């Protein structure tokens, strides 16, 4: 292939035209480029310029390759074999071009053809590059190593599988040799290349571990930053993977690493710091580090100050980096605090005193952070200093620098549990007061901090907020008019938790007047594709639950949208199941919460829900959800079932014929929560169906008896199983009763521990009925029945009579003689219970 004279001038002009320093004129030409991208012959002209037309300036030639790259980035299959083969050959022959810019251009070109046009479609790429490493020209050798590094970074695991032969087995040992190269840049590429294969534990490397670690040490003290960075990086990774071989040198390592953590070069430091985080998460840390703590701690703490940049970059969505020296240091400190517990205080506490009361706010702020970082692990040791620290921090909330207010919000929240364990007036009251003001701070970052802190505080305080409800709500509902979006999400969480914490104490007319309007208002701002959907749901669900019946005027749009979401999800699930590559599998979590919020409205609204239930296909969907592959969906729906049974059985009855079957198959004890809710639904239906339960009784009853007698089964499942057993026997004694002998022993040992409530009364009514039908099935193990009856403190009058009849009838049926002997087994409290309660 050869370029055409005028064809060349076409492109050379086109390029000359995209040099333009004018947005208007430049973007006009970039247009026809796309029409030529079809013409795959165009790419031959494109590469020719870069690599052959040396009578042209570097900027232009570079641009040619930089454009060709993009024709690869989108639509590269469009390339003919003869074209790619030409680019590949031209690239490899110029890899180490005399010019620096061209070399980089050629480089990024190879890189891209390798990843996008996958590795096996370039069979002899690697061995040619490997060979090129040995080239005597530094530029070609370095250029090759550059490319090889990027390959290793891009497609490490591909090179680490048979999908391309086993090319690393030659590469790794070859790289390891270049560790002793005379150029600092080359040494860097070599270690960077290898580092790609530590965690993947690739054999080519792991079987040369000692060889590797050795050159790693040889390079520890290299003056060139990038080499040191990589060495650190290597050692950090080695920690997770080959600790065995690193152990014998551990002390020399931490010594190096400590020195590195304070390196002048930002990057080396942060790489070293990672070491402390990683180390701290190993079981051997406690022993290996102890003697270094005195030097470790101060370095961490010192690293925990905001950098001068960090300061300016603050005093949008997260303006600071996701991860830096400070966050890493604190990360480590936090972890170490959980490792050493109170044993860390000797090294930190002297530092705190000096930091927390400092005139330079940058220093003070880092103090407050430390205080918060160490909170989880060193809690017990901190207790004695809290009576003076907590008030100090409350005072700090009023600091003039916003960045001090914000961490103070955080640090305080980290001690919430102790704060609520004190007399309310002393710490809780003033904290909560000051925290509320902070919520309305004029600085976005502080608002974020303060609202989160308060969310945390509410979880700890619960009913201790009840007296302050009106004051809380005021500032919370006002925040709606101030909070942008990032914070608005935290506000939802603060409101959700509030309701969760105060429970029914929120159910008061004037509170509802404040809260629901701006919530409902934001509910109508939504789409089923809105990012705010899920947080606002969970918020509204917590609120519904607390508000109980009081939620009535607000529930129609919430109810509606939830039933919608369930349909949306089941529909997309169907279409995916049919044609997976064509329709994306839906996110089931929305359905789960929707189901839950429905179960929530059913509990809160009881009777009044019936209207909304009637005018929707909730039960149809419910039916599908009960057959979902994912247990969480089945679990959530069985809860909704029982909830609907209880609330408005009239709309449910038509479906009982279909539900029961599915419920029957879902009695699987392995899926604990599904099994729990299935059981609970059964009992709830039996009560409703009444004597009509008869047909459905024998198809669940066998598994329930197998479950109740099954060992190693959660307390709560057994209890709920026993409750259903009893409940069936109440409405349909004839079917259930004749199995009394089998389930009586565990039934008693289960329910005797549960509080005298409706569920218990319900169940014992069932057991008493079943006895007056099959007295034979209980007389064996009557001692257990006595015990379960002794457990009652406040039985209903009638049930108390039922206990007598049984207790008496099966006493004088064995005589006063045998009874007295039978009564010897009872403890004083029990023997005296039945003696007092039922006339012995």
């Amino acid at each position: 292939w050869k370029p055409d004279e005028q064809g060349l001038q076409q492109i050379l002009q086109l390029l000359k035209e995209s040099q333009s320093p004018d947005t208007t004129i430049q973007r006009t030409v970039q247009q026809k480029l796309e029409q030529l991208n079809q013409y795959p012959d165009f790419n031959n002209y494109l590469i020719f310029v870069l690599t052959k037309l040396k009578s042209e300036d570097e900027p232009t030639r570079s641009l040619s390759g930089l454009i060709l790259k993009n024709n690869v980035k989108a639509h590269f299959q469009n390339f003919p074999n003869g074209v790619t083969d030409f680019i590949k050959s031209e690239c490899l022959n110029n890899i180490g071009d005399s010019s620096p810019l061209i070399r980089a251009t050629v480089g990024i070109l190879i890189t891209t053809i390798a990843s996008k046009g996958e590795l096996q479609n370039w069979p002899d790429l690697l061995p040619k590059l490997c060979s090129l490493l040995d080239s005597e020209d530094y530029n070609t050798c370095e250029g090759a190593f550059g490319a090889l590094q990027k390959i290793c970074e891009d497609s490490a695991e591909i090179l680490d599988s048979d999908v391309l032969d086993r090319p690393l087995n030659i590469m790794i040992p070859k790289f390891l040799q270049f560790f002793k190269h005379s150029s600092p840049k080359i040494r860097s590429h070599a270690v960077a290349c290898v580092n790609q294969f530590i965690i993947s534990r690739t054999q080519a490397l792991m079987l040369h571990i000692d060889s590797f670690i050795e050159n790693l040490f040889a390079l520890a003290g290299d003056e060139e930053p990038e080499v040191r960075k990589n060495v650190c990086r290597a050692l950090v990774m080695l920690l997770e993977v080959r600790m065995d071989r690193l152990l014998p040198h551990m002390h020399n390592i931490v010594e190096y690493m400590l020195q590195r953590t304070q390196d002048q070069d930002e990057n080396v430091a942060l790489e070293a710091c990672e070491f402390w985080l990683t180390l701290a998460e190993q079981p051997i840390c406690k022993d290996v580090l102890v003697r270094h703590l005195p030097k470790l701690i101060p370095v961490l703490v010192n690293g925990m100050k905001y950098s001068d940049i960090d300061i300016i970059l603050l005093k949008d969505d997260d303006t600071i980096s996701d991860w830096n020296l400070r966050k890493c240091s604190a990360a480590a400190l936090d972890v170490l605090a959980n490792v050493y517990r109170d044993e860390l205080l000797p090294h930190i506490l002297p530092l705190l005193k000096e930091l927390l009361f400092h005139h330079e706010w940058v220093v003070k702020e880092s103090g407050i952070l430390v205080l918060g970082a160490i909170a989880e692990g060193c809690m017990q040791g901190m207790i004695p200093y809290l009576p003076e620290l907590i008030p100090h921090l409350i005072q700090c909330l009023s600091d003039k620098k916003a960045l001090v207010r914000s961490i103070t919000c955080w640090t305080l929240s980290r001690y919430a549990h102790w704060v609520v364990s004190q007399p309310p007036d002393t710490y809780l009251k003033p904290l909560m007061t000051e925290l509320l003001k902070r919520i309305l701070d004029s600085n976005k970052r502080v608002q974020e901090a303060a609202c989160s802190a308060f969310a945390t505080l509410e979880e700890e305080a619960c009913t201790e907020l009840v007296p302050y409800l009106a004051y809380i709500l005021d500032t919370l509902v006002f925040a709606f008019s101030k909070y942008q979006h990032k914070n608005l999400l935290i506000l939802y969480d603060a409101i959700g938790t509030l309701a969760d914490s105060v429970g029914h104490h929120l159910n008061k007319p004037e509170y509802i007047q404040m809260l629901m309007p701006p919530l409902i208002q934001k509910w109508n701002m939504l789409k089923d594709e809105d990012k705010d959907l899920f947080p606002l749901l969970e918020c509204l669900s917590s609120v519904a639950t607390a508000l109980q019946s009081g939620f009535l005027p607000y529930c129609e749009p919430v109810y509606q949208r939830c039933v919608n979401l369930v349909q949306k999800t089941l529909a997309q699930a169907m279409l995916n199941n049919a044609q997976p590559d064509q329709y994306e599998a839906p996110d089931k979590d929305f359905m789960i919460v929707a189901l839950d919020l429905l179960s929530g409205l059913a509990e809160g609204l009881g009777g009044n829900i019936e209207q909304l239930v009637a005018r929707s296909n909730i039960l149809t969907l419910m039916y599908q959800c009960m057959q979902d592959k994912m247990p969480e969906v089945r679990q959530s729906s069985f809860a909704l079932l029982g909830d609907l049974t209880k609330a408005c059985f009239q709309h449910v009855k038509p479906c009982i014929a279909d539900f029961m079957p599915i419920l029957g198959t879902n009695l699987n004890p392995e899926f604990i929560s599904v099994c729990n809710n299935a059981t609970w639904a059964i009992g709830e239906i039996s009560i409703q169906m009444g004597i009509e339960m008869q047909p459905y009784i024998p198809m669940v009853l066998h598994q329930l008896v197998e479950i109740i007698n099954r060992p190693n089964t959660p307390k709560t499942l057994l209890e709920n199983t026993a409750i259903t057993i009893g409940r069936l026997g109440y409405v349909c004694p004839q079917e259930v009763a004749p199995m009394l002998q089998q389930f009586i022993r565990p039934w008693c040992t289960s329910l005797r521990n549960i509080r005298d409530n409706e569920e218990k009364d319900s169940a014992f009514r069932g057991i008493c009925t079943m006895i007056s039908v099959n007295p034979s099935g209980v007389i064996q193990d009557f001692i257990f029945f006595c015990d379960a009856v002794a457990s009652w403190i406040n039985p209903k009058d009638d049930l108390r009579d039922m206990f007598c009849k049984i207790l008496h009838g099966f006493k004088n049926q064995v005589g006063d003689e045998n009874w007295r002997r039978f009564s010897d087994q009872f403890p004083l409290p029990l023997k005296e219970r039945l003696a007092a309660f039922y006339g012995v």
